[PDB]
């Protein structure tokens, strides 16, 4: 196959989607073919659509999903509200495995943090990563609490031998400030910080997003992903 | 020895300090001798003092500190900013073991979440709980993200064989509302919810704090903590 990375996070709304876009954009600019899978999208009544964000910010066209729940809740509660079950583990795993091919960077986004339920019954993004042998990129904050959440997420990955490909600070404040500066230095002590996306990047137009994306990651690390 | 519980949380500001004071108050009203312990305190320059609050809300007088730092930062960064070192792991252990006593409940509040560095080098409250054979009471929010953080914390506890004495919801709103209510239902499927402390417990007076405390926990669970 090619390279598969789940893009998880220490929590909800930490920047997972804008980080998928940013890495997709840098990979494409490096001449790598990119696909992005978001198996379960919720909050569609208010128009949440993470694949649309990736398609618009980074230009990706191979964008796969399996389910769309209208309520703005976590996948299991939204599915409980709708009275319609989440997809099954095999559905999600085979979708990603069908996307993966040599020369392709395939990114997978779940919902919220690493352990929220993505498929019936109780299967997580960590389970999916195991079944498709993906490594994990962990999107973090630089705010109070991040080191604990980062360490807890990194331990949960190592507990099932899911490799950690790096950290990304999904939203880097301007100018950093005292906590954010201390938090970035300490995260850098426990894993490589691949990038720190400036705050508000997800509202850039595609041209600005691409230039920002190619400057945010290290040219060689992106080139070597596939 | 007696019974030692580390009181940790899914993060900082989730209610660890008010849960200590509530468990201490309920334990005391059952006849149980209580000590409370905070080996690392940051933010002294902003007035933060969890031991002092626990004394205020609950009337506990057996309160033991050790490391104190001016800045409201994570311990490592606060001690660094003050030209000080973190305490060594044996000093934290000594603090707790000196208080342990038969028939006494000792509560050890961390700083922030389970894996925050409390001692050189990379030593956490989980390591400390291992050293004193303590179980762990996990203070959680009912807000969004709580399920994932709670599951991550419980897994980190089990990997080191640190028994989990249950969850407590640090701040519980009246009325609940849909987000909190759903999360509390989902937390109870994960582990035992020992209490849900009403929002604003920390402002109650000693009389009302004791009433709230006695109502918040099952008395038979409180009494069963301590032989
Ligand atoms: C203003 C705002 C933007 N966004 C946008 C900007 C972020 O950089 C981007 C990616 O963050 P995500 O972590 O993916 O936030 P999300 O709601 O899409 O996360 P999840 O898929 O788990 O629900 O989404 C939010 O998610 N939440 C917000 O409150
Ligand atoms: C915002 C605020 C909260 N509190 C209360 C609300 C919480 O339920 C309680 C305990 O939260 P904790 O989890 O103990 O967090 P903390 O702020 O004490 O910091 P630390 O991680 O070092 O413990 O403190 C106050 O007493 N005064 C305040 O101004
Ligand atoms: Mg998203
Ligand atoms: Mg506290």
């Amino acid at each position: 196959g090619g390279t598969i990375l789940v893009v998880t996070g220490t929590g909800t709304g930490v920047g997972k989607t804008v980080v998928c876009a940013a890495l997709a954009s840098a990979a494409r600019q490096a001449g790598i073919d990119v696909a992005v899978c978001k198996p379960v999208q919720t909050g569609t009544a208010r128009g949440d659509d993470d694949l649309a964000e990736v398609g618009r910010l980074a230009g990706v066209t191979q964008l796969a999903g399996l389910a769309r729940y209208p309520q703005p809740m976590a996948p299991a509660a939204a599915a409980e509200h709708a009275g319609m079950a989440l997809p099954a583990r095999d559905q999600i795993v085979r979708l990603i495995a069908d996307l993966d091919r040599p020369g392709r960077l395939t990114l997978v986004e779940g919902a919220g943090g690493l352990l929220v339920e993505l498929a019936e019954p109780g299967v997580t993004l960590r389970d999916v990563a195991v079944d498709v042998a993906a490594a994990a990129l962990v999107v973090v904050t630089a705010d109070l609490g991040t080191l604990n959440h980062t360490k807890l997420t990194l331990e949960a990955l190592a507990a099932q031998q899911v490799s950690c490909a790096g950290l990304v600070i999904g939203s880097w404040p301007d100018p950093p400030g005292l906590v954010a500066a201390s938090n970035r230095s300490a995260l850098a002590r426990i894993a490589m910080v691949r990038a720190a996306l400036p705050a508000g990047a997800a509202s850039l137009d595609a041209g600005d997003f691409a230039a920002m994306s190619a400057a945010a990651f290290d040219r060689n690390w992106v080139a070597g992903l596939v």
